[PDB]
């Protein structure tokens, strides 16, 4: 007769938003559980968006706009402060970023976060745009990923793969669900959000010393930035392509981006032309975006599921009486470009959810 | 001092195109080692077609416009009666083929292949369309690859997951390449076919009995087909949405699928209602397509690659010298929807352009 735990959860997805939430979980005294196609490992794999990304800390909206991104932004931008000295994160010293005018500078919002913000001279814009300087942070995304599955590893999670379709098998051991598949979350049955969409990003992987990012919207023809990364390497960029699937390598959008990124930074390249440019490899990721922009919140559902509550509801569509009970589904997902940058306030927010919800709920 | 074999080749690509070109490659004696993504136990993965085919056998073009076609969809189909006293194929009797007019019926040309074969009375066939029947043959897609790789692994083929980028990662321990990588074949530099296209098919997996085959092309704005399998379930299908890479379930196009199947055979229902169609799955899958037909043939190639011969070569677009070396990459690619029936033709043809290169080039 062994004393159990009665904090059993299951975290459905292992992109940076999933384990960032498992993280918070495990470090609270959940038992976490992860369940997810595509795990930390998989840092190649096109079916999931973290493995892509820069992936620095650029905030995208004003605080009316995005009064909860900038929350999870500040927030973690200070735990990335925190990883600077093991190497996890990376100072990106007097970052430049260019938009078309003021209005795309946010209010300069986060001005307080990032140190030495001031604007930049139109000498040190491109010709018409606008420009301010600060310092941010990057981590290399793939090896974050990896680093927060062995924190959690020490912290008792445990990970399965597996590739749901239909809610009750993600309810598996736990009567509460953090749900962080990304795309994922329009084809599940139960969840079934027609609202999540993919936005495309392409990029360059090039290996440069270069220590210099600059972040270039200034140009509504060709978004551009060079995203340096612990390790020697620069992630060149990069497209937005709202609704599209595309997972194929656009040999156009290549040079569009190498001589765009040349124009804003030489130092890409061994000898500053792009035949001096040092390719490593070619990416396509889908960002998972959310019309509505992210979900975070929590849900009560009633297992099993009908056809009446989802149009992919599995067996036949005469449901009933067999057997009935309610979960909780706390949803994570829709973070767009900006998942990296988001994901520490946001499991933030998503651990405060859940422990409500266990107070109401779950005893 | 051991001998070793002299006709070590890499098939690069585990789908049914590279497992039936392995298989009979190494049944003519070739050491085999097949290097890919997505392997047989992938049978969930949207990254390759494989798994998601019904798959049966349907012709979907005239003689003319498709010779190659019809050549190794007749050799596939002899393939398929020597499976089926061991199960690995399946018939379907009395199958009906529904087009919009006698031109649909693409010549009749397969009218000594399929036992049976006769016109379909308009009473028997939608209204307005035209019909035929005959008996054809199905296997189970991923069950077939998945006896493939043990007959490949009984003739001495290895198999390794590796995500190739450049095409000298493929030329490992082999002059000749056989390149059956599908949608992959734009991406890889030293390849970097624009003409590969997918062709999105979204179809529901049903538990049925049903083991009647309907093909029905007779409706323009809406493509349906009943594919019995192996095993009591049916495919419900389906979509060709040229050039679209969603894979996300679209639950419009699965009331449009379902209605439309239960018109043509309401015994895919329990009841012969939508309600009493026992769903197990919701799948979408890529097909493999290529504009100007699929591509099989032998090409000799200069390594290492320069940006001069691809857009998305490796390292700096200055390029030269170290070292070269010219190899022998066999297409096989872009069968779009008929890769299954085409398959142990499209093979033979392969392992034939394989030893015709061997004689001519590696001794
Ligand atoms: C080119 C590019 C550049 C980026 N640069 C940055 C940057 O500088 N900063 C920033 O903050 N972000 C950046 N991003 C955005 C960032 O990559 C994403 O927002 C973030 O990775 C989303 O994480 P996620 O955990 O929500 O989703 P994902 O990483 O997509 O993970 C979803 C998880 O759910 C699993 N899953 C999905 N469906 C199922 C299922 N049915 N069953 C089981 N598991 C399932 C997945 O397999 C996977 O484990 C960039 C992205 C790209 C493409
Ligand atoms: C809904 C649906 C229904 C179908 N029904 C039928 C049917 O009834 N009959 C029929 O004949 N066909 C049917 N098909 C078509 C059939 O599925 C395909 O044509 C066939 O599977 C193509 O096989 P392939 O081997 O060429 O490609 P794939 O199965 O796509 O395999 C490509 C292989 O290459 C690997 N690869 C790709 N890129 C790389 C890389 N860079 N590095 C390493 N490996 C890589 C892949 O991972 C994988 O191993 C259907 C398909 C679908 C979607």
């Amino acid at each position: 007769l062994m004393m159990h735990s009665q904090k059993r959860v299951v975290v459905l997805g292992s992109g940076v938003i999933g384990l960032s939430s498992a993280l918070i979980l495990a470090r609270k005294g959940y038992s976490v559980h992860i369940l997810a196609r595509d795990l930390p490992e998989d840092v190649s794999s096109q079916t999931f968006a973290s493995p892509w990304a820069g992936a620095n800390w650029t905030p995208f909206m004003t605080l009316t706009d995005g009064p909860r991104q900038a929350k999870w932004e500040e927030s973690t931008f200070k735990k990335w402060v925190e990883l600077v000295p093991t190497g996890h994160a990376m100072w990106l010293k007097g970052t430049r970023r260019f938009a078309q005018n003021e209005d795309g500078l946010l209010g300069h919002w986060y001005k307080d976060i990032t140190p030495n913000y001031r604007p930049l001279p139109s000498s040190e814009c491109p010709p018409g745009a606008i420009g301010v300087t600060y310092d941010t942070l990057s981590v290399h995304a793939p090896k974050y990923c990896q680093y927060l599955a062995r924190e959690l590893q020490k912290l008792g999670a445990t990970f399965e793969r597996r590739t749901v379709t239909s809610l009750e098998q993600a309810f598996d051991g736990a009567d509460l669900v953090v749900n962080a598949t990304g795309l994922g979350a329009k084809s599940i049955a139960g969840i079934d959000d027609q609202a999540a969409e993919p936005i495309r990003g392409q990029t360059v992987l090039v290996k440069s010393p270069c220590k210099r990012c600059t972040m270039d919207s200034s140009d509504p023809a060709s978004p551009a930035y060079i995203i340096p990364r612990p390790g020697g390497e620069v992630i060149c960029g990069g497209t937005y392509g709202v609704g599209d699937w595309d997972l194929s390598v656009n040999p156009e959008t290549v040079q569009r981006i190498l001589k765009h990124c040349l124009r804003l930074d030489p130092t890409i390249s061994s000898d500053g032309t792009i035949e001096g440019i040092e390719v490593l490899r070619h990416n396509v990721g889908l960002r998972p975006a959310r019309r509505g922009g992210p979900r975070v919140e929590a849900e009560r559902i009633v297992l099993p599921l009908d056809r009446t509550k989802s149009p992919l509801s599995l067996g036949r569509g005469s449901a009933r009486a067999a057997k009935e009970k309610e979960v909780t589904l706390v949803h994570a997902y829709g973070f767009s470009s900006a998942g990296y940058q988001q994901s520490w306030g946001a499991a933030e927010d998503v651990a405060q959810l859940v422990d409500e919800a266990f107070q109401r709920y779950h005893g």
